[PDB]
């Protein structure tokens, strides 16, 4: 039913882009959302950045630009920093982890990830979590 977390990207989808649309590029499709690549989850980080403002601050060099970040590590790293971020302006533990994410697993707590993206992006800019994650 409603609580079950199975076809949660429906919820992402309703979220992100519904009646007022936190973004509009990339399009979210129940594809991406389903098996979601890096790129893809750096791309909707960078467009709520992009459309919100949101936590101004917290990237620069390579992990603004997403065809630079090839490593592994380099991955983790950049989500680990959203995810506290957005963990400390909702004041909630997001249940994705970066190692799972960047493996492909437990694409229903990255998409939790994304809905808390969406809601901390319209709390607040972050702007203070950032410097504490920094």
């Amino acid at each position: 039913g409603a609580a079950s977390m199975c076809d949660n990207w429906q919820a992402t989808i309703d979220t992100l882009q519904g009646a007022s649309p936190v973004f509009d590029k990339p399009k979210l499709s129940q594809k991406l959302l389903e098996k979601p690549p890096f790129r893809f989850l750096h791309d909707v980080v960078t467009a709520v950045q992009q459309a919100t403002g949101f936590a101004p601050g917290l990237y620069q060099g390579d992990e603004l630009d997403g065809k630079a970040i090839q490593e592994k590590d380099a991955k983790v790293a950049y989500l680990k920093k959203i995810i506290e971020v957005v963990s400390m302006v909702l004041g909630e533990q997001c249940p994705a982890r970066p190692n799972k994410i960047v493996a492909g697993l437990e694409p229903e707590n990255t998409n939790i990830f994304l809905q808390m993206l969406g809601r901390a992006c319209q709390k607040g800019n972050g702007a203070k979590a950032v410097q504490k994650v920094l």
